[PDB]
């Protein structure tokens, strides 16, 4: 399997802007920045709101846990290719600890509303807006070569003051190359597209647009998160119990898979369940057909049948967000 788009942009570029391994860090001043409080962590940072001693500008400090070396040269690169595209976080420095060599990755302040108390109160406008400047973060994103791999609300950074929307943590990001098989161990389970599931290894782009579209399902049909498998194996048998296993196996056929016997005996037999039934009073202001037809390009266990970031964009579920931007 290959892009349908982009698969040629690490070809044609010369071999230092894909070749992370190769990159040597220029450090800056530790002291520059200072923690001013905590925000987030997960399994790989912690993040704290800072301060640049210099020009009195907020900064996020993001204090690196114990990495391998070719792990962070790999962020650093993307993020350093990436820097000024459409709605990416803004690196601004990367700085250490002299006496661990700590690493910190500094970063644009985003004045975030966390999503499980923003995403409550967007009205349906707002969700096409946010989901219309998310799509150009992921287009942009991959028109220069690289997938996020971790496309979750998580990841999604609004303040919904400015209207400013920032896709950050490219920690599992990573440069695509056709027919490189990769690790299915990325995304947060919830978002892992059925390719991770079944062991599907030379995935692209693609990924990103189920990451984004279980986001999406989950903004519409108010159902955080909307397929919600307790391990991987029950996370293929949450999508097939609404995909469909019909679906199921003309994917696996096409790309010749065999699913492990266990995993086979998990999914059994399953009819598909249309969009519309998980529409109920809470969510009903925000499941048009529009939104509907969107997302059912979006959710295909093929994702050769998936639409590409720019196509989604043109989708008339945003032409009001596009009027309104012209
Ligand atoms: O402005 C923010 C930026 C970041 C951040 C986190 C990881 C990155 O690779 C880059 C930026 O995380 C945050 C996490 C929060 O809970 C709140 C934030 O404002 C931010």
């Amino acid at each position: 399997s290959k892009a349908r788009v982009y698969a040629d942009v690490n070809v044609l570029r010369p071999k230092e802007y894909w070749d992370y391994e190769a990159l040597t860090v220029q450090w800056g001043e530790q002291d520059d920045y200072e923690v001013v409080r905590k925000v987030g962590r997960g399994k790989y940072s912690e993040v704290f709101e800072g301060i640049n001693v210099n020009n009195n500008e907020k900064c996020i400090i993001k204090i690196l846990k114990p990495v391998k070396k070719k792990k962070i040269k790999r962020e650093i690169k993307i993020l350093q290719n990436l820097m000024g595209g459409p709605n990416i976080v803004k690196l601004l420095d990367i700085v250490r600890d002299q006496h661990s060599k700590t690493p910190s990755l500094i970063f644009e302040y985003v004045n975030n509303t966390d999503f499980k108390v923003l995403y409550p109160t967007l009205t349906d406008y707002d969700i096409r807006y946010y989901i219309y400047e998310l799509l150009k973060a992921l287009d942009y994103c991959h028109s220069q070569g690289i997938m996020h791999r971790d496309v979750k609300p998580h990841n999604v950074m609004i303040d919904h003051e400015l209207r400013k929307l920032r896709l950050i943590d490219w920690g599992l990001a990573e440069f695509y190359h056709p027919g490189k098989e990769y690790n299915v161990r990325v995304a947060s389970r919830y978002f892992k597209g059925p390719e991770l599931l079944v062991d599907l290894q030379d995935y692209d782009y693609s990924l990103d647009m189920w990451s984004l579209g279980c986001m999406f399902a989950g903004m519409i049909f108010r159902k955080e998160p909307f397929f919600y498998g307790h391990d991987n194996h029950d996370q293929l048998v949450k999508i097939a119990k609404v995909l469909g296993t019909d679906g199921l196996n003309v994917y696996l056929n096409k790309y010749r898979i065999e699913l492990d016997p266990q995993l086979e005996a998990l999914v059994g037999r399953h009819s598909r369940k249309p969009w519309l039934k998980f529409m109920n009073a809470d969510n009903q202001h925000l499941v048009s057909p529009e939104a509907i037809d969107f997302l059912d390009k979006l959710l295909r266990y093929d994702h050769q049948e998936r639409l590409t970031a720019l196509e989604a964009m043109t989708h008339p579920y945003f032409q009001q967000v596009r009027a309104a931007e012209n």
